[PDB]
């Protein structure tokens, strides 16, 4: 009986209990939505992590680089929610860039094969998922993806940043197609969140310099954000995604909503 | 028991039953909010128009250019909602520019006294209202103002456009102050809506050329908007404002949410 | 025989030998341009300061808030460059905001009369000058104004920032009119330069907090700028203005060129 | 004795006498620069086309997707300009996207292998070229690439647009590295130019719908541009690139200069 009461939503991107996607799924269910999850390759793990969600939800395997996974995607989803039913929302919360495209490894030293894999998973997959799922979405539906403001360069993030720039551009095009189905397509630019991977990197997983740079980046965030920013709490981001999945933002598409504490609206 | 259940919200800007503000108030009340309205100078009229709202709400006079109105504002609002209570939201939906700053009258022919009056009411008042109301707002509160994308020049709108550019900049600063009170400050950029004034202008109220230019502007909107745009329906805009007044966009401030059908994300 | 060889250019904004305008005039003359200067109210001083320029140039009084000054402006300029001749360029390098609109004085405490005076001189005057001068400009001409990136809020600058937001918007409209005369209109966003006033402020002229905030702002600039930034050297900015006055940027108008060392293209 | 007198500049991208690059090379030489050209795979043709340039210039083969070409690039360039000498400028004017990523072929039907090839040549190569050439560039040097505003979606261009979004982001990062060598990195966003390929497409080479869409896009350009736009004349674009290669835009890097007639600063 909440924001998403009666909505059927597919949520990808869960890998650990610290994933933004995990918190997206929790808030969504708390708000009355029925979910259908998708996981990359460690499904046994994802399954075990997802049992902790408020309610149960079927888990479907989905390797965004696998054409067969995508081709059969809509089929398996309908099977999970039952024939005759369609999705009202889709959450894209996946991203990746080989170590070579981030951290201390110099920007120029990233081989195209690695950058291409990063863009395939981080940006193109947004279009892939929409393509596979639009056929089984209801008018008024909503697709949303996770993003971070790449309008300016920054240290460490390197090619992952370039992948976001590409993603934002793909979103604007996905909106054109999604509009034919009465569906909206938007992105959510979050502030930095301490997921497992992020912590590992801050801890020096990808080099000391990278870790040091990303650390004072997080610190400058809470300082710039007029309402502050708590990197250990992904709830404010999960709510924003749910706001976009609801019926309360019916006139916005091909857009980006910033859930970063307002940090990007301030020089300092 | 809706989006704004239990929220006390002040809504300015109602002048006719076609005002964006009127539709903001309606949706807000339908969602369980208690309102406190403010009107410019024709209160008898505003009063008569507002009786048509779902529920009743006290109407307070407020001339945004009157220092006394603003000085006593918070006092009269507390009186209306009762001592001990505070506002959880504030909607700024006022705007104005003398005929000389819009339409066929050439851009260069607008005397500064007129432009200054337009900016005083359309942009500075956003800061004025926040100043007067922040002292009586609850943490988690939300201030929202009506806006239109002025990132690019356009015919007819002339100085009103310049006033919006100023407004967007004031919003970013209001967010800095509002943040000290745990309050967010955002703007909503709407697509063109056929209010009384807009219709009059399209009908040639400010010259034939102006009317003709604004008319094909509205037409290009629905064409560019991936989800289309209905200029006669302000409901999609009212909902977006309510989304910002709710607790579902807790990490965004000093920002702009586009409720324009996605028209600004497309070249054509 | 340089960049502006044979060009007649009017340059406003000189007040001391540290003014951006002073350096604009110097580089322009070094590049073969004939100038016509305008000064605010201390002409004896301006005159004495300008004698130091490479070559001599007539000085005309111009109070941007004085309608008579503007009305007779074109007349006096033609007299100075001789009947039959027209200007090929115009440099707007003036700006002002009462103490109340900047520094430690809280944002909300700036009375509209002060903000309005600041916007009149800092933004509207851009339109005023174009209006008066376009009638006496040659096709291929170029108008340029001084600006600073106000796309994000920042401490201390307060309303002066809002005035720039307005200026950028006015520039886009001035371009529409200037285009009818075959003339371009652009702005140059400079990094912080240590003019007399800026130094005074950094020294605490408008409060200690303001001075401290602006000081670490300048420091963060050179750090973010991929090519660095030297606040004591206005030459890089003067050259950029001359680039816009030349014939080498013939397809850009209603635009903004950033001469800030590239600081705005980087988060850090 | 012109803008680039004494400058050694490498210019890639020439394929026909209608290529933007061809006009870049012409204006550059007319302004006193010594060039070193690079061509893709039809060197016999490029050679024959380039004989028509004002002066002669060595042509080096360069397949941006060939690691060997890039690895030996700097070596062959030094050989061409003679040991002891370095480049003062580099022009990246290459772009490509398989038919499947543009035109009538639906956005969702573009296989990643094709999109990846387009991004490799259109965006990543900007970084590749900088990497290979920075070691042999002089302080004060300048790298510039051709671009088109992809901030908004548009019909027909599809993935090529996404590739530009990526390119703009890569440019901001290239600037960080180039800055270490005292070198600037900028992009030039041009209005539509009737190159051979563009004409072919307008003529229906990639489908009738695509051709029709791109045709009214070009038409809307001249209408929006305050100074107009001539799609058959690439000279205004060539000059802008030369402006960036000169010493008159010393404080701008990681940026984008719009040589589009000012079309992007206007809604209509
Ligand atoms: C200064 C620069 C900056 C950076 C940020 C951020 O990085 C911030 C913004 C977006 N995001 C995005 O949020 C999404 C989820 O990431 P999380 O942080 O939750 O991390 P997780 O690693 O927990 O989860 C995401 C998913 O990646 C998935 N994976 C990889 N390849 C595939 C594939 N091929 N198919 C299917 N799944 C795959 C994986 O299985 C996993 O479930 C991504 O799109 C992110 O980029 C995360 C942020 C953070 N801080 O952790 C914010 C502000 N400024
Ligand atoms: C191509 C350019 C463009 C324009 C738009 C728009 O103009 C669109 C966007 C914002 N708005 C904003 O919405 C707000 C409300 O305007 P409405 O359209 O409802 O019109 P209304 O005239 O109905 O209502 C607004 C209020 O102005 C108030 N008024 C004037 N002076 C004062 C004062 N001094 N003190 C108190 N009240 C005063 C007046 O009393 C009235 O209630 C304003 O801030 C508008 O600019 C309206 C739009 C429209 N189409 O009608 C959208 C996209 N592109
Ligand atoms: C973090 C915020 C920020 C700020 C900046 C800047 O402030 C920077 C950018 C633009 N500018 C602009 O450059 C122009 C010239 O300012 P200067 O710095 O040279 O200062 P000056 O005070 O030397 O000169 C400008 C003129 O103001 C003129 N004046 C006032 N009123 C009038 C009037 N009514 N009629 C005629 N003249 C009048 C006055 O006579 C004087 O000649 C203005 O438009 C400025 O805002 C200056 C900067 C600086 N650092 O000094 C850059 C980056 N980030
Ligand atoms: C509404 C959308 C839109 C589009 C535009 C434009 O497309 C406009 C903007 C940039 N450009 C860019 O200008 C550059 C040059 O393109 P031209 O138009 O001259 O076309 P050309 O085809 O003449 O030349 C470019 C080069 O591509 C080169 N090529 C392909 N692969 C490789 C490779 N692997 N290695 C080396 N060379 C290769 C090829 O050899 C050729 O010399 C590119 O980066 C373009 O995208 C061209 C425009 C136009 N109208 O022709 C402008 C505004 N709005």
């Amino acid at each position: 009986a909440g924001l998403l009461d009666g909505k059927r939503i597919l949520v990808s991107g869960i890998i650990t209990d610290s994933s933004i996607a995990f918190h997206i799924a929790r808030v969504a269910q708390e708000q009355g939505a029925q979910l259908v999850l998708t996981g990359f390759d460690r499904l046994r793990l994802i399954q075990r992590i997802t049992d902790r969600l408020p309610a149960k939800a079927p888990l479907l395997e989905l390797d965004v680089q696998n054409e067969e996974h995508l081709a059969s995607l809509a089929g398996r989803v309908t099977e999970a929610i039952g024939a005759g039913n369609k999705l009202d929302g889709v959450v894209h919360s996946i991203g990746f860039m080989p170590q070579t495209g981030m951290g201390i490894n110099p920007f120029f030293d990233a081989p195209y094969a690695d950058v291409s894999k990063g863009i395939h998973i981080s940006a193109y997959s947004y279009a892939s998922m929409a393509k596979a799922l639009l056929p089984i979405m209801n008018p008024g539906g909503s697709i949303v993806g996770m993003d971070f403001d790449p309008s300016r360069a920054m240290p460490a993030y390197n090619w992952m940043t370039v992948a976001k720039s590409a993603l934002e551009s793909v979103n604007r095009f996905v909106a054109r197609e999604a509009g034919k189905y009465g569906v909206r397509s938007n992105l959510v630019a979050a502030g930095p969140i301490r997921t497992l991977a992020m912590s590992a990197i801050v801890g020096g997983a990808l080099g000391e310099e990278a870790g040091a740079q990303i650390q004072l980046l997080e610190e400058g965030w809470d300082q710039r954000a007029p309402i502050g920013w708590n990197m250990k709490d992904a709830t404010p981001v999960a709510k924003t995604v749910c706001a976009l999945l609801s019926d309360w933002l019916p006139a916005t598409t091909g857009d980006i909503i910033y859930a970063d504490g307002g940090a990007h609206t301030q020089l300092l």
